[PDB]
């Protein structure tokens, strides 16, 4: 789990990221789906779409953008009750490993790009203790997300 100093250092970043949810979500899958287009093949309203300005007013790209950052909001916002995150996680694990039938790794490379995207839109808010926090909670979310798979023997 994360340590109090870190959970404080991954709250005080996500707020600032929250504060344009909207526009933060949408970039993260924008910058997505142009540098992993195998990742866009789940998506039905854009598999074959390559313009990323057409992506970004993409209303079911837009809308999933809005999931993500919801799902991770509710993630950030209760570090502090950790049976409330795996809650999230598992049903997210689940959903994505059933319904949507995605290869775990591209929560992976997904985690990639938000990293990318936090380390450019925020750079001077993101000192080495940030990051460490970051990717502690990035770890998370990937050993969280492959438990739930394995449980449903994927
Ligand atoms: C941080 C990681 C992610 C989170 C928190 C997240 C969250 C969500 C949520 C909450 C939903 C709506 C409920 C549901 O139908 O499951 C959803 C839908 C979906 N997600 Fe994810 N997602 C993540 C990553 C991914 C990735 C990497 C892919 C595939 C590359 C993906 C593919 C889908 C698809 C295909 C849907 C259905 C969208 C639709 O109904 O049009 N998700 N996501």
């Amino acid at each position: 789990e994360l340590s109090e100093a870190e959970r404080k250092a991954v709250q005080a970043m996500w707020a600032r990221l929250y504060a344009n949810s909207e526009d933060v979500g949408v970039a993260i899958l924008v910058r997505f789906f142009v540098n992993f287009p195998s990742a866009k093949q789940y998506f039905s309203q854009f598999k074959h779409m390559e313009d990323p300005l057409e992506m970004e007013r993409s209303p079911q790209l837009r809308k999933h953008a809005s999931r993500v950052m919801g799902a991770l909001n509710t993630v950030v916002e209760n570090l502090h009750d950790p049976d409330k995150v795996s809650s999230v996680l598992a049903l997210v694990g689940k959903a994505h490993a059933l319904k949507h039938k995605v290869e775990p790794v591209y929560f992976k490379i997904l985690s990639g790009v938000i990293l990318e995207v936090v380390a450019e839109e925020f750079a001077s808010d993101f000192p080495p203790e940030t990051q460490r926090a970051w990717a502690k909670l990035r770890g998370l979310i990937y050993s969280h997300v492959t438990a739930a798979y394995k449980e449903v023997g994927w």
